[PDB]
């Protein structure tokens, strides 16, 4: 059966799909895997917080029942999910009494949640400290923004699939976690009169907030917080402010923001389409029966991906990174149809 | 340029060749990298020998100048090479006085050579202890024999290229060494009247001895040691004894032995051709402008090889083995021409 050239090479093209799905499965294995009475088992590692997100403050802790691993103690300032890589996992909660010095009269009652992932900083912290870096090296920063946004989309989509809408997404509530075996791991933190806001508009709400976040990540102000015409009039995507063209990602990110900030909650782009767009900005086909051409591109990108992984197996300090995983997720589900969707969403 | 299907897939076919050559280079990195006065630096680990080859006895030792690694002390019973994976590397020598108890009147003067590789056993030891195993599970054993023979060919070829002919190859002088990061690593140990034996016949001598070794590895006697007609007459390959057909490798190994034992030292098969034949027996095309068909086979085998390596990069205890390296060496230099050579040498 190996006599026909393209019969064999069409046979190969299927086995790239095969391995890539297997690679994603194993990569998922790699990067992944209490009550008020059980709190005795815990022990804060130090007196300093590792992260402060306004909504809560974080302290690394160890558990005597679980030696070798570390937990994050989330102390909420306020007076249910299936597991995902980009979603904060709560392991139990209670009410404790905390010295006011730890929250930055002598003590306050706080809700204490036990988190599996220890945050290095928040997204707002990252934005706050990277203005000069964005100015100096725009392409590196804006690519990083696309990676964070991609992870954010993965989390939001997993939340939406199981009936959860985060009523307020903000940079302060997006946790950046260290990740090995550099690009951080993004994690979305947890929180008869009819409703003033319908369930319909809540469905396309994460998309709307994400559009605002794109501005905030690229060191631009919230458009509605600066332009009164956007608060008072029925605007259109043309009315939305632009971004300084500093790199290859700036136009595509501006386009994506406009697509996410469309006033009509029906013609607005879903979160899964935004994901595919970010994917296109990162690895996807650039400007250069078109499906056949795309089929070739997918096959070539898959072969080059398998090549990078194969060379990592024999290199003693090149190893598998989060970027490799995310890139595999894209190429494994890559189809010429969906790529076309994303290409003219980017109006290319 | 990615518009044409087979233009792209012919573009891929070149990049498999690219990576595979790179994989071989890095695999080579992985599996690879004194006087009488310096002997003070050394220290035998224990009182027991780790290997006895008749020609010499081996003792593991440590060096104070080189902590963390182990050396093998080769004590020769007798009263210059470039580096290769299958060739014993001497690091210095001298004459020492050894208690006669260590050689298995109270002491004897022995030549002591410092070896980089610590042997587990010899090939004859392996043959001696595996008769039942060969009887019980023939295919596993005979495949192992092909792997050892392959490594032996790699060593002999590297020796011949640099003007060295091992005047006596025997199973006792072939050292099996442990190898990680199971299939052992084979290592070839070191040693006016005109010459009775010409330089011409010495050129095809390693091939002749290898042919005898094939019989000895498969638990069969040396043909010349059992058949008088072979010692007294000008025999032909038809006169050479057969092997019991116990597995898929038995006919091909018998064929290879006959090819190596051809009486005429000119029509005899070289050591490099025997290598390609063993390669064919292990991974090569089986019985099922034929170059185009072979091109497809090479490309498919390369893609499957890159797949195995890529899946090893994300598997925490599947890792790169010696068999993977040897298989890469074959596929990286695989050409339809040379494969045809081997296929009808196996009279297929």
């Amino acid at each position: 059966n190996i006599s026909s050239k393209e019969g064999t090479y069409a046979k190969l093209g299927g086995l790239y799909t095969q391995s890539l799905a297997r690679l994603v499965a194993k990569c998922e294995d790699l990067f992944m895997g209490f009550n008020e009475n059980n709190w005795s088992l815990f022990k804060l590692t130090c007196n300093k917080p590792c992260c402060d997100s306004g909504d809560a403050i974080y302290y690394c802790a160890t558990c005597s029942e679980d030696p070798g691993s570390t937990y994050a103690v989330k102390i909420c300032k306020a007076p249910s999910v299936p597991v995902h890589f980009n979603i904060q996992q709560d392991c139990g909660h209670f009410v404790a009494s905390v010295p006011s010095s730890m929250l930055s009269a002598q003590e306050q009652d706080c809700v204490v949640v036990i988190t599996r992932e220890v945050p290095h900083q928040t997204a707002s912290d990252f934005v706050r400290d990277s203005a000069a870096s964005h100015q100096a090296e725009p392409e590196a920063y804006e690519r990083r923004v696309c990676f964070l946004l991609l992870q954010l989309c993965n989390g939001l989509e997993h939340l939406k699939e199981h009936g959860i809408i985060h009523r307020d997404l903000c940079l302060e509530n997006l946790l950046l976690v260290h990740c090995t075996l550099q690009l951080p791991r993004l994690i979305i933190s947890n929180f008869l009169a009819p409703e003033i806001v319908s369930a319909s508009q809540y469905r396309k709400f994460d998309e709307f907030q994400t559009g605002i976040l794109i501005y905030e990540l690229l060191h631009q102000p919230n458009p509605f917080e600066v332009r009164a015409q956007l608060r008072e009039r029925d605007y259109r995507q043309e009315d939305l402010p632009p971004l300084p063209a500093l790199s290859l990602y700036s136009p595509g990110l501006q386009q994506l923001a406009h697509l996410l900030l469309e006033a009509d909650p029906i013609k607005r782009i879903r979160i899964g389409e935004a994901k595919r767009v970010l994917q296109c900005l990162l690895w996807g086909p650039r400007r250069e029966a078109l499906c056949g051409t795309l089929h070739n591109w997918i096959d070539m990108k898959r072969a080059l991906m398998m090549m990078k992984f194969a060379e990592k197996a024999v290199d003693r300090r090149r190893g598998v990174e989060l970027e490799d995983w995310l890139c595999c997720q894209y190429l494994a589900s890559a189809e010429p149809g969906a790529l076309l969707q994303s290409l003219k969403l980017l109006q290319l």
